[PDB]
């Protein structure tokens, strides 16, 4: 099994570089840095990370077609791939409406735009002069001078709905699924397979990645507590098909949703229960986490991304995962 | 007088970092890195440059409102300012039509968009939750988490026309003028002053910067030759008011324009003459260059940006400028 790690670049980039280099030392193979306008720029963060790392794969996790021209994304990826000696991955997803309303960006046809942007980025990265007259992306003779080192930089697609999952199956080298429980991938993976089948692609060409909320501790209950704030948000933003799939107490969810609107948090955090924790996080001892990763592996997950909080102390957790989780999951 | 240096990031970023650190060692105070989708990403280049430098000011030279959301630009600048210990400048201009047709980007109202984007970036950098309902830029509750170190990161506006010059006078901390000859600034500076006056601003608040084609050599004629390719492009793209202002042989210009369309270059380069060289470059011995810089200083230029080619050998020229040009122009 492959392990990724995901960071929001919301701290001094030096601290981020320490965490990633630590992750690299601990056998993490993918480094995913989120891309939101209000934090440190994802590509500058990834530049510093590249300089402090040597082998971990690294890229935006995820960027989107809208906040920069896909052509800019292409050459940012090319640049990253040059600096890192060929370790770049492109995680790219739809973005979100609450970002694009804030930025005055029209959220046009997200499936179509993501598909067309991935195709344009790929062609640009391949060195082509691109003429692409899509429904949304319209490129007329663009060409990169900067070249990646990889022949084909991997493109990971953020995918939640069925059309996105199928599209990821047809076009993407990996699928980034914000989900921590096997039930989600039991539903998700056949959709990826339909898209793969539609393109004649084997599933072994496709890295199904769990963008999981993870919290590992030598003490299971402290792992629990660090998971609680993050599960509260995940549970609030989960679509009802995901709540229903997991039998989530729907009354607790709306009290959490309410208290989040109310800007107060301990009450929202008080209503996360053991069921939502099981559905939206991988928490507990390294033993707890290892069994849970195996259940995801058995469901077809090939990359598990340790997302926030990682653990009560991120440094302590990265070390624990490297010592006692990743070695327990070597094919 | 202040000296800047401008680089296209079209080489391995390590080489760029050497040049900038060399420039810094040689007393250059500003480092301007161009922002075009087809080269190395400007902000990743500036991240590495920051890590290899300590005191030179550095920023995009220039970015634009269109290839990334102004909000992304704001946090890229904030990020740069954090990494560099407060040395960021934002050079921002309109972009160009031949880039945005290639990218399918509508080149909407460039003066208005540049003005509104500068205002939004400033407010974002200041830490505000921004609601900005402009004619073009429409921001609704955006806010940065990343903070600059500078209280007010300097915004330099690329400006060529009279409306841009006046707008730069009203709003910008510097004006980036792609021009090498005093006649251009004799025309340009009163326009900046009109805008400054319209805002109650003194000219001593405004860094009038010559984005010059510079070529310095111990041998004047070799400096000449290295200037010839770059002047050929500048002369082809110059507006007729600039050709007319300089009495440029208009027949030579169209042969250069023709041969550039024809994709062949020695014939285009053969038709650069001593008049276009004088109008669109600062070339020659360090003595030649120093007198020419003084004539620009006397016209109101407060920053001279050594643009390509810098000299026949960029490393040799940066050293010559630091040894024999910059010290000869210390107020």
């Amino acid at each position: 099994m492959k392990f990724g790690i995901q960071f929001v670049p919301n701290e001094p980039i030096q601290k981020l570089c320490y965490y990633v280099k630590l992750a690299e030392d601990n056998g993490f193979e993918y480094c995913w840095i989120t891309d939101h306008y209000n934090n440190r720029n994802v590509y500058m963060a990834l530049t510093a990370i590249a300089m402090n790392t040597n082998k971990i794969k690294l890229g935006p996790g995820v960027t989107n077609p809208y906040v920069r021209s896909p052509a800019i994304t292409a050459s940012a990826i090319a640049t990253l791939d040059e600096l890192s000696g060929g370790r770049a991955v492109l995680g790219i997803g739809p973005g979100d409406k609450a970002t694009f309303d804030a930025l005055g960006i029209e959220w046009v046809k997200p499936v179509t735009t993501l598909k067309e942007s991935i195709e344009v980025i790929r062609k640009l990265l391949a060195g082509e002069r691109v003429s692409y007259e899509g429904k949304v992306v319209k490129i007329a003779g663009a060409a990169l001078a900067v070249k990646p080192i990889q022949k084909a930089v991997p493109v990971y697609m953020g995918a939640q709905g069925p059309k996105m999952l199928e599209t990821a199956g047809m076009i993407a080298d990996g699928v980034l699924i914000n989900a921590s429980n096997p039930k989600d991938f039991e539903a998700a993976i056949p959709l990826i397979k339909k898209g793969a089948e539609a393109a004649g692609r084997s599933m072994d060409e496709i890295d199904v990645a769990a963008y999981a909320c993870m919290s590992v501790d030598k003490n299971a209950d402290k792992a629990k507590q660090a998971a609680v704030p993050v599960v509260a948000f995940i549970a609030a933003g989960s679509p009802p098909v995901v709540l229903e799939r997991h039998g989530i107490d729907m009354e607790k969810v709306e009290a959490i949703r309410n208290a989040l609107k109310s800007g107060n948090f301990p009450e929202a955090f008080k209503n996360v229960d053991d069921t939502m924790l099981e559905a939206f996080s991988i928490y507990g001892t390294p033993e707890d986490v290892v069994e849970k990763c195996k259940k995801l592996a058995e469901m077809g997950v090939t990359q598990i991304v340790a997302g926030s909080p990682i653990g009560p102390n991120k440094e302590t957790a990265i070390k624990l995962i490297g010592k006692k989780v990743i070695p327990a999951l070597k094919e």
